[PDB]
């Protein structure tokens, strides 16, 4: 049986490219991707599950912006960012990417949600 | 934000006493228990979440059912065992217990589910 992850997507989130992290696991691997998000992207699922999300990110991407999420995700908080990324055959465009954290009933921090918005 | 861990229960398990584990965490803690499991069992929330579903046994609980239950999660499958249970206020009752595991979609074992039911 496997956890049904996405029943934890907010209603905004459903036809987008969404995915779910896991920040207790080495490297805060993604464990969900939604079909819009490996379609947007050009990538397989074998791919991108248990790899961290960085792999978006490419050679003219700010890398001011990605320490901005870097401790955006320290903060646990909710924050949205525009940042270039780039799909697996090369071409780029402009994320605009939300993240929110997700608690479990102690409270303690769980995973992490990410929607990705091409700007257009 | 709350993860809605209740979403992944099974249509048996909504009226039961019902818990979640993340085996990830040290000691394998209860990470959601419902209310009827404080219910049945005479704890608060604060005095069960974090903690391994082992204050649950007591003098006479059979140490071979123990280390059975410890077996079957060790072997990542579905199983059912009588055990002898106890509540805060030392009475006792046999609990069937049924205990599977859960994946998250790379196939990684991500919690166990236990649902408890009282033998009349
Ligand atoms: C849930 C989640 C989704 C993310 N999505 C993206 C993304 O779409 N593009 C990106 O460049 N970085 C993304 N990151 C950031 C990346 O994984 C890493 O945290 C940063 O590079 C800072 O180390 C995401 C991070 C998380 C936790
Ligand atoms: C999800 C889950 C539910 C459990 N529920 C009970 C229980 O109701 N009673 C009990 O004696 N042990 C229970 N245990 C077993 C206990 O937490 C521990 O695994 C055993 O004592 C073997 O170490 C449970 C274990 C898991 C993972």
């Amino acid at each position: 049986d496997i956890a049904d992850l996405r029943a934890l997507l907010d209603e905004d989130e459903a036809e987008m490219s969404v995915v779910f992290s896991d920040p207790s696991q080495p490297d805060n691997p993604m464990i969900y991707v939604s079909d819009a998000f490996l379609v947007q992207t050009g990538y397989t699922l074998e791919e991108v599950l248990g790899r961290n999300c960085r792999f978006l990110q490419g050679p003219d991407t700010n890398p001011h912006a990605v320490e901005a999420i870097r401790q955006g995700l320290k903060a646990e908080t909710r924050f949205t960012i525009d940042i270039l990324n780039y799909r697996k055959d090369g071409s780029a465009f402009v994320n605009r990417l939300r993240i929110r954290p997700i608690y479990d009933p102690e409270g303690n921090l769980m995973f992490f949600a990410g929607a990705q918005n091409p700007v257009l």
